[PDB]
């Protein structure tokens, strides 16, 4: 079940990046979820709630959420893969947009498949993964081919 | 798995009713869920999408979706019972709200377990089933014991 995620501070481009790669797994047909780490008076009283029409499902839940259940929850919905933004102290492969050099410090992870630096004259040259400029298509196709 | 639907045309006093009983089965401490019958530009792509933080999911899902699936899902997040809105064309116990006699007819369904009429003293007795007025305690209280 392939995970690629995306980390970086706010305002990195974190989602425009995302938007490019979900088009893109649009065509291809590819059938991939999108994850974000952050019915109205039903919700001020109870717990799990949804609306339902059309083909689409509106859901509200409150329980103790991790990554770990918010991934078998994907599963359950029977998607190929999975697109994450944030989590960052997760083990999945993850690329990492760079606004500066020192970003990387405070952006402490493991499996980074990628860096997107932001402002790339700036790159000091990074030792064991690919980089990118922000707007460079190989890096969303890279991210792709992670996700098959 | 216990289930009871809440039936009636719009404007019938549906919500407020749903709403006495999701309070009542906080208290209690009742775990149900609730499903009613009808991230942004990620979904202007994708399928799949939600953002989760501080424990509470918000999840949208574009799939072929029906009344089944739809309570598998309720069963996987680990609901001890489900309180819904609409679907009168299924099999489950329902609550049938009346505003006018003549709605009966229009809701055409099985396995009506009792009538809330709106305007009381409209009521024909009806044969099979007990009759309470919108704002009895004992008909939210109904629910609630077939809920256990």
């Amino acid at each position: 079940f392939p995970i690629v995620q995306v980390v970086g501070f706010q305002n990195s481009g974190k989602t425009t990046f995302i938007e490019r790669i979900l088009e893109k797994a649009s065509e291809q047909g590819l059938n991939l979820g999108c994850l974000k780490h952050h019915d109205r008076y039903q919700a001020a009283g109870a717990d799990v709630t949804a609306v339902e029409g059309a083909g689409v499902l509106q859901l509200t839940a409150r329980r103790l959420w991790d990554l770990t259940r918010l991934i078998e929850l994907y599963q359950f919905l029977e998607t190929d893969c999975l697109l994450i933004e944030g989590f960052k102290k997760a083990p999945y492969p993850k690329v990492v947009i760079l606004s500066e050099k020192e970003d990387l410090e405070a952006l402490k992870t493991v499996n980074t498949i990628a860096i997107i630096y932001r402002k790339k004259e700036h790159m000091t040259e990074h030792q064991g993964l690919p980089i990118f400029h922000a707007d460079d298509p190989v890096a969303v196709d890279l991210v792709l081919s992670q996700l098959k």
